């Protein structure tokens, strides 16, 4: 227990549906300088058991300096699959678990570190718990396999001021550039967000009636290939506020009425693992 941000340990939570392929569990938190272990368990129960079937047990140990991935079933654990723990007592943590048909995929600071092969049915994760020497600051889950080129309507009300669009993506490793488009009903692009890795810039621009306007670009490109990031398109009243990886990357004064931005478009060298309106 420390500064009440919320999220008390032990933190248990019930899943709406079972944990399907494409969906991701994301657990951020801060660690004290006296922390030895915390744990993440994708389990089932009975309503809530407290020791029955755990398809994916992650134990992060600062004493042993390794992340331990195991699976408790039929009363036992099995062969520990170990892996070097890149964390140091102190600093934040960023564990993100993605289910697939074949296996779990666990990634640290947005960098894949472990491909845990499914040992008992994934269909048995109905709960997840987080426990131990850790302060939890962010636990989110959801998502699906997002096909790219992506295209889809946004909600109904669309993205209007007071709403952010939250996109969790990962630029492809040998990819030169990708784009995201927030769209208006008539066709126009409200904001064209276009990280170009070749030009080492993130070009921002609007497409009005067939023709692209000026093109705003100042900004150290923060994305890195093969690494995943948290793109956030925060629609304020006078500008979008673009957030990359927790911090404001750039603002973009509206060149079009931010009301009724009801379409989304993601192209290029990128994998999309989460979309959500907020
Ligand atoms: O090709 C059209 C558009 O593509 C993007 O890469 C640029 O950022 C836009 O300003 C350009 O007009």
């Amino acid at each position: 227990m420390a500064t009440e941000t919320n999220y008390p340990v032990p933190y248990r939570s019930k899943l709406t549906e079972p944990f399907e392929p494409g969906q991701t569990l994301i657990i951020k938190g801060k660690t004290a300088e006296d922390s030895v272990r915390f744990t993440i368990n994708l389990h089932n129960t009975s309503a809530d058991f407290s020791g029955n079937d755990v398809p994916l047990h992650i134990s992060v140990r600062f004493d042993e300096g390794k992340i331990v991935f195991n699976t408790f079933s039929k009363g036992e654990f099995g062969k520990e699959e170990r892996k070097s723990n890149p964390y140091k007592k102190g600093d934040d943590i960023d564990i993100r678990i993605r289910a697939h048909d074949s296996k779990f995929s666990i990634s640290v600071d947005q960098k894949e570190v472990k491909e845990y092969e499914h040992r008992v049915p994934l269909s048995s994760v109905t709960h997840f718990s987080v426990d131990g020497d850790i302060l939890i600051t962010y636990i989110h889950w959801g998502g699906k396999y997002y096909p790219v080129p992506y295209e889809s309507g946004l909600a109904g009300d669309g993205l209007a001021p007071g709403k952010s669009l939250l996109i969790f993506a990962t630029p492809e490793k040998k990819g030169k550039r990708f784009h995201i488009n927030l769209l208006k009903k008539n066709g126009d692009i409200a904001l064209h967000f276009n990280p170009r890795f070749d030009e080492k810039a993130i070009v921002r621009n609007s497409l009005i009636s067939g023709e692209f306007g000026n093109e705003e670009r100042e900004g150290k490109n923060p994305l890195e290939k093969g690494i995943g990031c948290d793109l956030e398109f925060r629609n304020e009243e006078y500008a979008f506020q673009i957030y990359v990886d927790g911090e404001r990357f750039a603002t973009y004064a509206h060149r079009l009425d931010p009301h009724d931005i009801n379409g989304l478009q993601i192209g290029g060298d990128v994998e999309v693992t989460g979309i959500q309106m907020v």
